This record gives structure tokens, C-alpha cells and sequence, in this order.
């Protein structure tokens, strides 16, 4: 039965971990997956989290089945983080959140839903975009197309190509955006550009689909959401797939949410009923651990205080590594100008390296980056900064 | 976009818990969801588990993503559980396991796989069977045919019918089997019957898919594995979806696995690489908490010796509840003869109640049972045994 199966090609992102986790070279450098690292070079369990985790221990009396849509405070907390502690969607009971296995569980369930209970046929992902976006949407059945985004020559958002491209979109089509910290470009639209698009959408009849993974890594928790909230005020319906993987450092405990907004309480209610039906024949219900962690903190004033300190420390570090990168790079006499790198935001950097360069970097020097030239600034350390910069300059 | 979606019908199983909670009848009893209860009517968290959890608290240093397929001890330990310590599948390296969210997640990753990489067109699920089986398979896109199992009047396994119905099963079809504790009948085939069914499939050309979720609730860890192992001995290709939800009291953690066996180490390895691509476009990688726990309980001698006693207690307690139930039923005036109930295995008994009786019990008396007449014995306690038997009795 399986004699004919064919091997699948390594995950461009995930796979790198293996290759890296196998070369027995003293000073290698993994700059591949998007996980935060500290000055010493490791992803520590955040402190607020360890705290929540003790509380769980001491206070948990049961492991009984969560509902299909998980814990309800988790859902509730998620919505204010998204929309506002005030907002209308909350206030008229327009949204319904389902706890899910990370951002990817959210993306996928939105896809099972759309594909089975609506009339969507295509989805519009940017160019570039996270490699797995395509895989997921295709699994559900939907056809993906691409819109124009980045201007590789200038290192800016090519708005007018972005717009024209989309003009190929049809009313009733899905158009996925990244709420902030564009991946892999790190270039986000401006609040006016967000408003514009928000309006255009509304006229062309598009169904917005936000992929929100880095809330708090660009400017702040609340201001990171302006685009999303810009759309929220104009739209009648929208789905949102958030993730607390990168902002709570809960990577492995798989924590995120799928937020369904619709015209009115009765409507979203009816739509949610199927969305559950879709969770039911996938993973059944959600894993408690992380969503319990997250909730505990989000509902405790002290804990939340500590957690919000941790986040800004992460953010700030990275901001330091990006200045220190172009600098050393400069002092190591790199050919080109790498100044744009300072202008991008989030963990990564769209380096500008070609396929062969990034390949060589690896064999030659054991410095791991994604094929596309996507580098992980958060894996950069003052201690690995010099050798890394030598590698880079030498293949350039 | 969403204005026409219709409301989905409630889960027959997971849907009861809604109503039960939402019910205000003081003396209500709940016999719905297959969740274990203790003398006091609480689903507690195992000692060994709590113990394992302390450890993780003190010893865990990172949240960094696990791999697509999870934690390697985990898969290692589960293959020993399944096939036995010195197994040949283990020695010839024919198996490959992936950590999944729950057993359902196991089920679904198998369907997604088979459907996308093989030429499977349909699967054969028992009659009756767990009601979610159909839905997961339909989601993958497969077609579900029913075989003949249970013999209503005699409350016995109808081998003849089983055998002749399966006779419509093409070579290349999938045939789901319940390793032990047949949900919802509690009737399992004998070791010979297992042996007979193992030959036909081999003769017939089917792919076995095993739902293994109650390992240890029938006779014992190893004893419960016999049928599987009987099948593993002659099969070149197999699939096993096992769960850690019942025997570890980890319900909301989502622990399970999808074990892929093949002909040789190179074939299985190839086939798995596709499986790993299926997982990737679904939830991405699995939840570390609950798999960690299990991996710890099974790898540490003491922690394991304890766990094994906990399971023994669960199993027996239920056994004690079956005898009491038919008993009380009898000297409380039961028309029918319910003793067949003593000869079933696991948490449930297939009462033989009419949809209308179950509907009534619920409405008149406050007693929650699935609409097929499936009752959760494990939820039965000596302090509820009486009002329960009285309710039933009045509807007969
Ligand atoms: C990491 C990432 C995801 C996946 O989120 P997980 O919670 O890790 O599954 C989705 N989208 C973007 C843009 C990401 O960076
Ligand atoms: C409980 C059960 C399942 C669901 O298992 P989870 O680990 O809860 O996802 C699947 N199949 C059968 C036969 C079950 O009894």
C-alpha cells in the first residue's frame, strides 16, 4: 500500500532544525526558525509563565474535557487583546472565539470551515509570505493566489502594486493579511494604508482573514492592533487567527485562537456552531496547559505586570541586535548597504542574500538561515555577532 | 457571507455536557461522556501525574518547539506498550510514531494521510461504533461503510454477520478495529476470533486501522494488546491510533499517537515523511505538557509502578459498579434481564434502551445517558446507584 509513497521534501523552516541539529562543528549558528533567544543564547521559560505553572499545580483538581471551544476566559481575554476592552464587537456579542492548537490550528480550522460552509474558492496570500500558509489553505481545498507586496529593490511596501494586484480579487474571495511584523519581510503598512485597504475591501466585497502572531513585537500590545481594529470598525464579518507562541514564549504548548466575527449575535452564533463541528472532527477539543497558563496571567494584575515587562525586554533586545548587526557588518567592510534592516520589524530580517549565498554560508561556515535569506535577529548575540558577520561578508 | 450558514446539530456525546451543566435539577446524574469518576463523583488527577508534573516544573528549562512528530521517548515507550518490549517491529525498525493531540487527532492524521498519499477510497467502521468515527473520515474525504457486529437480542458478537458483511470489503480498503473495550458495545472478539480476523484481512487484502483507546480497562496492558499483536505478527502494513486520555486521566491535555508500521525501515521511513507533511499543515507540531508527563511516568520505574496501581484501581472500581448495577436493578423490580451487562468491558454498558426511554429519563428524572442507550458505568457511585435504578425502572 505504501510501497509507492514518495518522500516529501523537508520543511523549509522546520527541517533546518534537523540539519543544524546534526553537524558536529564547534561554533555553528542557527539563524533559521523564529524563536527568541536571550544574551546567552537560549529560549528560557518566561518567569510569569513559571509562576502561572506553579499555580496550576497547587490549584488544579481535574483534567476533564474542555469544551470544543476551550476555556471561556481564554476566549474572553483574547478578544479584548484583539479589539479593545470597550469595543463594539464585544458589546453586541458579534465575536466568538475558539481555543486552538497554536496559530496554525486556528488558520487550518478557519479553512475547514470556509471551505465546507461557505462559497469561498480562492484565498489571497501576499508575496512573499510564510511558507506554510499555502500548504494549509490547499489542504482544506482552497486555491491560493498571490498579491504583490515587497519591493526588493527599495525595501519598501510596494502599495500600488499591492493594490492593483488585489484588483484581480473577487467579491466573496478571502484576502489574508498579517496584522503586524510581516513575515518574512518585517515591513508593515501604515495606519493610513491600513485604512485605505480597509475601505477598498469593504467595497470590493472581500472576506478579511488576519494572521496575528506577533502581537507586541513591533510597537506595543495595543498599537500593534490598529490595522486589525481598523478593519473591525468597517467590516461586517472577519476571522482572526492569533497565536501566543511567540509573545508568551509558549511555543511547544501550542496556544492560539480563531476569532469569528459576523453581522449580528444571531448570525455569528449560527456560524460558530459549524466551526465547532469542524474542530470536532479534527482534534476534538483543545489542550489545556498553555491556555491555562495564558489565562492565569491575563487575569492576574501582578502576573500580567511581570509578563508585560518580559515582553518589552524581548522586543528591546532584538532592537539592539539589529542596530549592532548593520554596525558590525559595516565595520567588517560589507560590500552593500544594509541599512534597511533597521527599518523592518519583529524577530526577522529579509537579509537580501541569494539561494547560493545562504547555502554556502552553511557548508562553508555552519551559519543557518532560511533559503529565502530570512534571518532570525533574535538569535543574534554579541558573542556570536563577530563570527557571524565574518561569514556574511565573505560570501557577499 | 455567513448569512446563510445553518446551525449544526449538537454532538450526541459532547452535546450532553452542555445541557447537563445548563440543567438545574438538584439530583441530576450524568452518564454521558466516557470520563472516569471516583467514589465521590470527581474526576481527579492521578497521583503519579501530579508527581510527574512537579518534576517538569523544576526540571524544564525551555518551551522551544518539539518536532513535527514530537518527543522521541514518547514514541519509543508507546511502541513497547503496543507491540511489547522485545518486539520484532521495534527491532527491524518497521514502525514510526508521531505524537498527536488526543487519539482523535491520531485518527484524523491517518485519514488525511491515507487519502492524500494512498489509493484508499473507503473505510469500514463497525455497527454500532463511536459516532465521531464517521465525521473524521468524511472530513478527510473518505466514504464510510458499516460492517455487522453486535447482536442486539443476545447481546453478543455476531461473528457470522461480521464476517459476511466484511465480505464486500475490497482489497485496498481500510478496516477500522477497536483493539479493546468496544465503544459502545463493550463486546470484544476473542483471541481466536482476533486470529481468524487476522488471517482474512491478510488473505483479503485490507489495511488495518486500529482505534486503541482503552488500553488496560478490559484485562491488562499486555492482555489488552493481544489482538493487535496478533495482527502485527502477520501484517506488512498497519496503522494504530492510540490514546492516553483514558488510562492516564489526562483528558484535556490531548495525548495520543499515530503509529505507522510498514514492510521495511526504508519504506516506513518514506511513508512517514508524508505523514509528517500532513501533521505540518494541520496543527504544525504537538503539545509538550501531557506527552511529557507520560514519557516521565513510563520511563521512571517508581513513577510507573504507582501509575500501574492507579489504573488497576480504576479498572476494578468500574467492575464493582457493573455487578452492583445489575443487582440493584433486579431487586428494585426490573422487568427485563440486565445481566448481559456484567459481561461487557470498559466504562460503558449498552443498556438496550429505546431513544424515547433515554429521552424521558432525562426529561422526567434528571438522568443523562446517550440517545443510543449507552450508559457510563464509571460515573456510577454507590450513593447514586439507587435513585438511578429507580428512574430507569419507571421507564421500562
Ligand atoms: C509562527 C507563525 C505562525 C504559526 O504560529 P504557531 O502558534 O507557532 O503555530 C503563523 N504565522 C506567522 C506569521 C508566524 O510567524
Ligand atoms: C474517547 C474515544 C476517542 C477520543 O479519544 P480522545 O483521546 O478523547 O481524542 C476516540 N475513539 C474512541 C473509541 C474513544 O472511546
Amino acid at each position: 500500500m505504501f510501497e509507492n509513497i514518495t518522500a516529501a521534501p523537508a520543511d523549509p523552516i522546520l527541517g533546518l532544525a534537523d540539519l543544524f541539529r546534526a553537524d558536529e562543528r564547534p561554533g555553528k549558528i542557527n539563524l533559521g526558525i523564529g524563536v527568541y533567544k536571550d544574551e546567552t543564547g537560549k529560549t528560557p521559560v518566561l518567569t510569569s509563565v513559571k509562576k502561572a505553572e506553579q499555580y496550576l499545580l497547587e490549584n488544579e483538581t481535574t483534567k476533564n474535557y474542555l469544551g470544543i471551544d476551550g476555556i471561556p476566559e481564554f476566549g474572553r481575554c483574547t478578544q479584548e487583546l484583539l479589539f479593545g476592552k470597550g469595543s463594539a464587537l464585544i458589546n453586541d456579542k458579534r465575536a466568538r472565539t475558539a481555543q486552538t492548537p497554536g496559530g496554525t490550528g486556528a488558520l487550518r480550522v478557519a479553512a475547514d470551515f470556509l471551505a465546507k460552509n461557505t462559497s469561498v474558492k480562492r484565498v489571497w496570500v501576499s508575496n512573499p509570505s510564510h511558507p506554510n500558509h499555502k500548504s494549509v489553505f490547499n489542504s482544506a481545498g482552497l486555491e491560493v493566489r498571490e498579491y504583490a507586496y515587497y519591493d526588493a529593490e527599495n525595501h519598501t511596501l510596494d502599495f500600488d502594486a499591492l493594490i492593483n494586484s488585489l484588483n484581480e480579487a473577487q467579491a466573496g474571495d478571502v484576502v489574508l493579511f498579517h496584522g503586524c511584523c510581516h513575515n518574512p519581510t518585517g515591513i508593515d503598512p501604515t495606519l493610513e494604508q491600513w485604512q485605505t485597504l480597509a475601505q477598498l475591501s469593504v467595497e470590493k466585497g472581500w472576506l478579511p482573514l488576519f494572521d496575528f502572531a506577533y502581537q507586541g513585537f513591533a510597537r506595543g500590545l495595543e498599537e500593534d492592533a490598529e490595522g486589525l481594529r481598523a478593519f473591525a470598525a468597517m467590516h461586517k464579518e472577519l476571522i482572526v487567527a492569533s497565536s501566543y507562541s511567540k509573545n508568551f514564549g509558549l511555543y511547544n504548548e501550542r496556544v492560539g485562537a480563531c476569532t469569528l466575527v459576523a453581522a449580528d449575535s444571531e448570525t455569528v452564533d449560527r456560524a460558530f456552531s459549524q466551526m465547532k463541528a469542524a474542530i470536532r472532527a479534527n482534534y476534538s477539543n483543545p489542550p489545556a496547559h498553555g491556555a491555562s497558563v495564558v489565562a492565569t496571567i491575563l487575569s492576574n494584575d501582578a502576573l500580567r505586570a511581570i509578563w508585560e515587562q518580559e515582553l518589552t525586554d524581548m522586543r528591546q533586545r532584538i532592537q539592539r541586535m539589529r542596530q549592532l548587526f548593520v554596525n558590525t557588518l559595516q565595520e567588517k567592510g560589507a560590500n552593500r548597504d544594509f541599512s534597511f534592516i533597521i527599518k523592518q520589524n519583529g524577530m526577522f530580517s529579509f537579509s537580501g542574500l541569494t539561494k547560493e549565498q545562504v547555502l554556502r554560508l552553511r557548508e562553508e561556515f555552519g551559519v543557518y538561515a532560511v533559503a529565502s535569506g530570512r534571518v532570525n535577529v533574535a538569535g543574534m548575540t554579541p558573542d556570536n555577532m563577530a563570527p557571524l558577520c565574518e561569514a556574511i561578508v565573505a560570501v557577499l
